[PDB]
């Protein structure tokens, strides 16, 4: 407690400011940006596009992003440090595993995965020293055996360091419920867990029941509807406020500036559907919520206070 | 006239005794740099590799071909460090093995062709260290994505002259499906090694491929360590007239993360010779069976040189 690790070193919690808690510089695969940078035009072209997009978001009020790219999403932390410095936006890096682990991860025990997540939080990522400030885990269906090991290793690393856990779900399958059961079996407090992609939920009662248990609800992919409207997703934010669960809400774009882990040219399709990029939350969602009558203090709580509480390393 | 190595180009006569299917590390993309303590440390793995390569050099090896691809975790800076310190030539590979990430799996044949060309003609990552071989792995009857990898490999080989080497299940005669695809792209069989052929129960499968001009990779002899029975496949192909089609190797590794933990210790206990197994055990065994030294030198020196020299 008192400081959050970022790609340019520790910051105090008051420095984080407006924080987008689920974003990516680049959605890729381990080793890929280094082995084939011209897939993105060039490494310099991707960095320049990410710096302009982050400066765009900064001019709309954002001061920090949490890049929830794991090892297997190709998360290159040296790129994050470079674009963080050039944009003057803090970036929190992640450990954990997403949905494309290679064999060298897939064959590991829970104890081995715990030591890997442990290494990225406590020592540093690769040979850069940059330490992770969050653990990202993805699951599908009812949670596969390997995904259950990842959740348990994540809980273990969280309990030893205080850094929170954030998840990838299918809300339409109520996937947070299985995640929550596994993480609680490990002794992890719900207040150290964000159940992500909860904006895609059709069932408000699924979200209300997780919030009432203390989970953070990641309404984190609002503009993916702009490519069910985005205003319908944003109304889940108002619904949880009106139910008294403002403190449980985290809002983000889930944007990216380059994508190789999908069909070629998807980034162009996405950018034409959401030209605001990571500024979509502050330029479109926040004004929409204001016009629906949500007061300033509540919107500042969601965008500043809740991420600060969530990211502050806590064992209390 | 020259072959790319991790220390730059060398002339064909420099390659000498060549093991054409080996690995410094069997891992996954990004993994050695993200989690080097899995191997004790990066330094410990490099030290183990240098000890093993120096042992192979003392036994007569002068070059190895490291057929680790991107998705086997190939770390061509590690290869360069241990090539220099062992003073053993290492040829690096492009291509794809059996664990491509989404960023590779979702690519077209044209995109994959550009990636393999990038690693042969420009360099691997930002090291400028060019690949001298293309490695391709397939499973059953060849999946749709594996077929794209073979076609891109054939295209890259036709544009550069560098050869193609494969991973099969010899028990499934996988080289027949591989060869049909490669030939549909116009690739000469003389620029293809069908690997893991030592595991075959069917000599007919190997002789038919050799009769078409394929190189036969009898590359995993010490993994069976009977290894004697696998080595007699070398004699069988010699006796049928196919000496010039034979390539032999150990398929050894100095670290392994792409498998259950501690497999490396099991392997090192069964084969303490490591990469020196071929020169110290297989070559003398074949000589005792009456194969002339000149034939063994052709298999370990001339065939490798003919295969690696870029052609067309
Ligand atoms: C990289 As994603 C679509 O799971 O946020
Ligand atoms: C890395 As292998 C066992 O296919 O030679
Ligand atoms: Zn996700
Ligand atoms: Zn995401
Ligand atoms: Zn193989
Ligand atoms: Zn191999």
């Amino acid at each position: 407690g008192d400081r959050i690790n970022t790609v340019r070193g520790p910051i105090t919690i008051s420095e984080a400011g407006f924080t987008l808690t689920h974003e990516h510089i680049c959605g890729s695969s381990a080793g890929f940006l280094r082995a084939w940078p011209e897939f993105f035009g060039s490494r310099k072209a991707l960095a320049e596009k990410a710096v302009r997009g982050l400066r765009r978001a900064r001019a709309a009020g954002v001061r920090t992003i949490v890049d929830v790219s794991t090892f297997d999403l190709g998360r290159d932390v040296s790129l994050l440090a470079e674009v963080s410095r050039a944009a003057d936006v803090h970036i929190v890096a992640a450990t954990g595993l997403w949905l494309d682990p290679p064999l060298s991860m897939r064959l590991r025990s829970v104890e081995e995965l715990t030591q890997f997540f442990l290494r990225e939080i406590q020592y540093g990522i690769e040979d850069t020293g940059i330490r992770a400030g969050i653990i990202k885990v993805a699951t599908t269906g009812k949670v596969t055996p390997f995904q259950e090991l990842v959740l348990r290793a994540a809980a273990r690393a969280s309990l030893a360091t205080g850094v929170p856990v954030t998840t990838h779900t299918a809300a339409s399958q109520r996937g947070g419920e299985q995640q929550a059961a596994i993480l609680e079996s490990e002794g992890l407090s719900p207040s150290r867990v964000c159940i992500g992609h909860s904006d895609a939920a059709d069932d408000l009662s699924y979200l209300t029941a997780l919030a009432a248990r203390g989970y953070l609800i990641g309404l984190d992919s609002i503009p993916h509807s702009a490519i069910r409207s985005w205003q319908t997703r944003a109304l889940l934010i108002k619904a949880l406020i009106d139910q008294g669960y403002t403190k449980q809400i985290l809002v983000s774009n889930d944007w990216l500036f380059g994508i190789s882990s999908y069909v070629t040219n998807i980034m162009d399709v996405m950018d034409s559907g959401n030209p605001d990029g990571m500024a979509f939350i502050p330029l479109r969602v926040i004004p929409f919520l204001r016009e629906k009558g949500i007061p300033q203090e509540t919107l500042a709580g969601i965008t500043v206070t809740n991420p600060a509480r969530f990211l502050s390393p806590t064992l209390r």
